[PDB]
């Protein structure tokens, strides 16, 4: 198993050697903590202030534990800095005596997806998914897998029509043929590759997670695939994509389910995507939307659209045409 795109990025390049990175710490006294805004598995997140500049920022304090993960996240953020719709890392700092490091980010005045997504229109979804594809195409082109794509990690300032892809703490450089930990991403957004222990996965894992978000958006069904645990997650996928396509995916990739998991999966016909249409989401669903979704949510990661191919899909024609018209008028 090898990717259809970008296999040669970390093989024709200190670029991906994050373990040997030496961090250029800034002055911790430059940023002050004002309010806790959330928690992560290894971190706490605060709103802060740049005392010199007086501008708002986000302060992520990472438990001094897990130093190689800290440097992986810093390395990846620095390599992506300036890329389209990637959260900006402003600084890296730490106490001096306590050692504990803090990642300083731009502040996005976001609306939490749980309240925002039910208010999204057809146009909004095409717009914001296109903005997110810009970030994934970019990071994939730099040879980086995000591996935690989900609405929680997509900050949308809806008033500014502004989107940022955040939390690169699980991101990793792609090396063709390398085997990767399959304990990444969040349950509802895990791709089949992870749920059946296919370890030589690639950027297309992010495109499965995107397809999960997109299906949740257009069908107003979050999460779309609602497993009660990691085994039930594959069951819930199988109840949609069908077991025929699964057992052919498994066949193609030399994989065999734990007899106990195989039993849980059972046998299921592929359901048509039209089954998820109802009166309350019909305005978000079009033939193009369904076709795009169908091209993302496929067992075979090799058969999914790449981020670049996705941006070329008909569903985004009006978004591309709007950018083209604006650029023409502004010139
Ligand atoms: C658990 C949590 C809490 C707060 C926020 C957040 C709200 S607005 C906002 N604007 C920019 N960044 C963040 S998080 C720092 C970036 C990262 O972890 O990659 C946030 C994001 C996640
Ligand atoms: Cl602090």
């Amino acid at each position: 198993s090898k990717a259809r795109v970008y296999t040669e990025v970390n093989v024709i390049r200190d670029y991906w050697d994050y373990e040997s990175l030496i961090v250029q710490w800034g002055e911790q006294d430059d940023y002050e903590v004002v309010r806790k805004v959330g928690r992560g598995k290894y971190s706490e997140v605060f709103e802060g202030i740049n005392v010199n500049s007086k501008e708002k920022c986000i302060i992520k304090i990472l438990k001094p534990v897990k130093k190689k993960k800290i440097r992986r996240e810093i390395k990846i953020l620095q390599n992506l800095c300036g890329g389209p719709n990637i959260v900006k890392l402003l600084d890296v700092v730490r106490d001096q005596h306590s050692k504990t490091p803090s990642l300083i980010f731009e502040y996005v005045n976001s609306t939490d997806f749980k309240v925002l997504y039910p208010t999204l229109t057809d146009y909004d979804i095409r717009y914001y998914i296109y903005e997110l594809l810009k970030a994934l195409d970019f990071c994939h082109s730099q040879g980086i897998m995000h591996r935690d794509v989900k609405p929680h990690n997509v900050m949308i300032d809806h008033e500014l029509r502004k989107l940022r892809l955040i939390d690169w703490g699980l991101a990793e450089f792609y090396h063709p043929g390398k085997e990767y930990n399959v304990r990444v991403a969040s349950r509802y957004f895990k791709g089949p590759e992870l749920l059946v222990d296919l370890q030589d996965y690639d950027y297309s894992l992010d495109m499965w997670s995107l397809g999960c978000m997109f299906a949740g958006m257009i069908f107003r069904k979050e999460p779309f695939f609602y497993g009660h645990d990691n085994q039930d997650q594959l069951v819930k996928i199988a109840k949609v994509l069908g077991t025929d396509e699964l057992n052919a995916y498994l066949n193609k990739y030399q994989l065999e389910l734990d007899p106990q998991l195989e039993a849980l999966v059972g046998r299921h016909s592929r359901k048509p995507w039209s089954k998820f249409i109802n009166a309350d989401n019909q305005h978000l669903v079009s033939p193009e939307a369904i076709d795009f979704l169908d091209k993302l949510l496929r067992y075979d990661h090799q058969d999914r659209l790449t981020a670049k191919e996705a941006m070329a899909h008909a569903y985004f024609a009006q978004v591309r045409a709007a950018e083209t018209s604006r650029m023409r008028s502004q010139l």
